[PDB]
């Protein structure tokens, strides 16, 4: 169908009004838009791509580590097999690490070589792509960061509008800016993001990447043919073939993000992108207070556990946050966060009572406020409220977190456990009883 290579939801900026108009941010959130690219964005606000230039990330810090993938470079939208027979989905890609110095040698001599290349089906050639660099530390990267807040609010590494805000406490890559560093051919594979939280991706040029996505309601699609190609959908590399796609009636959104571009992926997009040229890119995640955003997220982490796959954003502990600190206007937004606070509560009260019954003392331990959420040192669950700690551990003040199963699993009857609680059922109950619907007259 026509209806397979739809058009790409795009805005074209080109001032700050454009920029910091309300029904810009609608734009994006709404859930008809698995991809919204905003084009002319660094130029509208006048931000300095060149804080991000590879000349000025070696003058800052020029040991910054930087996690290589070593890749082959695949012909146009393709993924061929090692022998250049069939066209797949696996990609292959080996890990190291370098520093921006030495990246920064590649990257540049790549592109030396490519103009002398210029001026005299298999096998293919190795390129390395620099990956996941940490824009995390203020002290390092301050110039950096402080341009990002020119950015209108909605789409800031932290804003009041950001449920990765009130999180309360870092995760790394989502709430903190990471790099990319790339020539031509890197490639970023099929994916969705953690926990299906919004990302905001600027190309920092000079060159282009090319973008593919498919909506989020095809997902399943994605994961049948990973599951009859023998793959992890989370865990796996892949990159898809588009004929595979055409086949199975999935569209897909295909464009290229120019310098300056802002390419925002919408809650549980599929997508996956590659290099045309020589370029760094910037990304982060953003969780707008939204039913759509909210209702992806808890799906995605009760996704991973069934897959034993670790939740990075703690959905127990934000929902909390949001009931102590988000006076909440959406109704639909409301009734779900409101639910799912009465089931961990419920759950709870039964473990709770359950550890009574059976004579088991609860130790009333507390919380440094900020603290992290806790997940289990076994199975990687996250672990609220009431952590599962051994004896020793205790005793020694390390205060290693089990989950009540896997706790449970080591020790029949806990005798080997303490269990420490971090906050009362009654300030609970309250924080509950007191997260009411606000009234907004706006929709
Ligand atoms: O525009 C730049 C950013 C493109 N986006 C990327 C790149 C990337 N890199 C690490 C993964 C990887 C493995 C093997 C080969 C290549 C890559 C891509 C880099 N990883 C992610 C990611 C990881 C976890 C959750 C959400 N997103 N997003
Ligand atoms: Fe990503
Ligand atoms: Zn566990």
């Amino acid at each position: 169908k026509d209806k397979l290579n739809p058009p790409t939801p795009s805005i074209y900026l080109e001032n700050k009004r454009d920029a910091f108009f309300p029904p810009l941010h609608q734009f994006c959130t709404n859930p008809k838009n698995p991809v919204t690219v905003i084009r002319g964005l660094a130029g509208a606000l006048k931000l300095d791509l060149g804080l991000f230039s590879t000349k000025t990330l070696v003058e800052a810090n020029n040991e910054h580590m930087v996690e290589v993938r070593t890749q082959l470079l695949q012909p146009a939208d393709e993924n061929w097999d090692p022998t250049g027979t069939k066209k797949i989905w696996r990609c292959e890609s080996n890990r190291s690490h370098t520093t921006i110095a030495k990246y920064a040698q590649y990257q540049a001599s790549s592109f030396q070589e490519s103009l002398r290349e210029e001026n005299e089906k298999g096998p293919f050639k190795t390129i390395k792509f620099g990956t996941n660099i940490d824009l995390s530390d203020n002290k390092k990267w301050k110039l950096q960061l402080h341009e990002l807040t020119k950015l209108p609010a909605f789409a800031r590494v932290v804003s009041a509008g950001n449920l990765l805000t009130h999180v309360g406490h870092t995760i790394l890559g989502m709430n903190t800016v990471q790099l990319y560093m790339k020539v031509p051919g890197s490639r970023t594979p099929g994916h969705q993001e953690n926990n299906n939280f919004c990302s905001v991706n600027i190309n920092i040029g000079p060159g282009d990447c090319e973008w593919f996505v498919v909506p989020e309601d095809y997902w399943g699609v994605l994961n049948d043919f990973c599951e009859k190609n023998n793959l992890n959908f989370l865990m796996s590399s892949w990159w898809p073939n588009l004929e595979d796609l055409y086949e199975a009636n999935v569209p897909v959104y295909r464009f290229i993000q120019r310098p300056g571009d802002l390419v925002w992926i919408n809650a549980g997009t599929v997508h996956w992108v590659q290099a045309v040229g020589w370029c760094n890119n910037i990304a982060w995640n953003v969780g707008p207070l939204t039913a759509c955003q909210y209702k992806l997220a808890v799906e995605r982490y009760e996704w991973n556990k069934l897959k034993s796959v670790k939740s990075p954003v703690p959905m127990v502990h934000l929902s909390w946050n949001m009931a102590r600190n988000i006076k909440v206007s959406d109704p639909k937004l409301f009734e779900m966060i409101k639910y799912c606070l009465l089931k961990i509560l419920k759950q709870y009260q039964t473990l709770r009572e359950a550890l009574v019954a059976a004579g088991k003392e609860v130790i009333w331990h507390g919380r440094t406020n900020d603290e992290p959420a806790h997940y289990c040192s076994i199975c990687e669950v996250e672990v609220f409220n009431l952590l599962f700690v051994t004896n020793e551990s205790n005793t020694q003040k390390t205060y290693i977190v089990h989950c009540h199963d896997c706790a449970r699993k080591t020790s029949k009857s806990l005798e080997n456990f303490v269990v420490l609680e971090q906050y009362k059922m009654e300030d609970l109950i309250q924080v509950y009883d007191q997260f009411t619907l606000a009234l907004s007259l706006s929709s």
